[PDB]
């Protein structure tokens, strides 16, 4: 599986 | 922010 | 920044 | 197997 | 066998 | 065979 | 962009 | 940029 | 998108 | 043989 972590600051 | 993580098994 | 990292077995 | 390495700055 | 190779920018 | 061709631009 | 190619034997 | 690479050896 | 085509044989 | 032909992705 491919995993993904951590976050955005602006959502568009 | 938005927080993101978790995992997907395919591709497209 | 959302990291990403892993492999995928199928693709669709 | 289709490996996956870095990072997305944008969501959308 | 199917190859692939690229990036992608963008989560969704 | 089967073959593919084709991009994925999106990662999920 | 992720360009895919190649040919499987079974689409399972 | 997520970087993606290698070969599957079935579609789904 | 994924264009796909061609002929499937069994593993008889 | 069973002939294939069309995308695994529909578009509009």
């Amino acid at each position: 599986p491919v995993k993904v972590w951590g976050s955005i600051k602006r959502l568009t």
